[PDB]
């Protein structure tokens, strides 16, 4: 038996490119691990089956529609055998609350399946492996901070000098990232919502490790279009600030509200003032950055 602890993300920058063909959006996108993780323990059997326990866990499917069960079948097939192994996955990334834990488990499956079989098949086959999976799996195997050009492209790494401290709060109901693009798209016709920053900037206050450089420097294009759809994200947003947060935006395309706090004390204080106040569903303290998929 491996178990592999695997981190959940936010994003820290998302720019959002005009509309193409067909509908496609170029993103770049700055991209933080942080200690919301899974840990996925992983066996020999006698059949592939898959198990999940935790909050919301009892929501997910648990076959071929699960990102983790795609992940044992390419990594066997990868090797030439068969994918007999059974997987327990201890949830503790929000379910649906965007901070892509299905990717995070399919990347603990590849290195936990890469240590139980004793292959140790180098990292470039598992980042080719988690491409093949889907666009979150390779930043789950990075973790860290890395900054993301577009499809295929290697991450690059960002070292901080001091860890980041963060009050992540999740709404009762996420939007289909296919929505908000579209209102993105209109809102950009109709009028000129916030267009950000260059990304360089976020990656020095990043190695700066100095979350007072960092904080007006978050932001995410898609963030505009969440809030013309849900108003109550304003709102939201606005509060966690007035519970002591630098600044607050939402990650992706929801549900995910990250708020950056000065420290670990003021994080606490910031959540608790958040979880009493009934903006949001569920409100967790974390810090960033933190490793990607690892044998624990
Ligand atoms: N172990 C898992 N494998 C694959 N899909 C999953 C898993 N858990 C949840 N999902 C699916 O993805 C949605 C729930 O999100 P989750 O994967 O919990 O983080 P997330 O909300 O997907 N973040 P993102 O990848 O940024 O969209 C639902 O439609 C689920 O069916």
């Amino acid at each position: 038996s491996v178990t592999v602890r695997v981190p959940g993300k936010v994003n820290l920058y998302l720019a959002v490119g005009d509309r193409r063909e067909d509908g496609y959006h170029e993103l770049t996108t700055v991209f933080h691990a942080v200690s919301l993780v899974d840990e996925v323990t992983v066996r020999n059997a006698d059949v592939l089956s898959l198990e999940l326990v935790g909050e919301g866990a009892d929501q997910l499917p648990t076959d071929e529609r699960n990102l983790a069960w795609q992940a044992a079948e390419l990594m066997a097939e990868h090797v030439g055998r068969a994918p007999d192994v059974s997987i327990m996955i201890d949830k503790s990334i929000p379910v649906a609350g965007g901070m892509a834990g299905g990717s995070a488990d399919a990347a603990a499956v590849l290195v936990a399946m890469n240590s139980l079989w004793e292959l140790n098949v180098p990292r470039r086959d598992l980042r080719m492996l988690a491409a093949r999976l889907g666009s979150d799996v390779p930043f789950a195997l990075h973790g860290g901070t890395a900054l993301g050009t577009g499809r295929g492209e290697e991450l690059a790494t960002v070292l901080s000098r001091n860890t980041f401290h963060w009050v992540l709060a999740f709404a009762d109901s996420g939007l289909l990232t296919s929505a908000v693009y579209n209102e993105l798209d209109r809102l950009r016709e109709v009028g000129d919502p916030p267009r950000l920053g260059e990304p360089g900037p976020v990656l020095a206050a990043l190695a700066a490790g100095d979350p007072d450089q960092l904080a007006p420097l978050l932001g995410n294009e898609m963030q505009a279009a969440a809030v013309s759809l849900d108003p109550a994200l304003a709102r939201a947003l606005r509060a966690g600030v007035e519970a002591g947060a630098l600044a607050g935006i939402v990650s992706g395309s929801g549900p995910t509200c990250a708020f950056l706090c000065t420290s670990a004390s003021s994080a606490i204080d910031v959540g608790a003032q958040l979880s009493g106040a009934g903006v949001c569903r569920t409100v967790r303290v974390a810090t960033g950055p933190v490793p990607g998929a690892r044998v624990v």
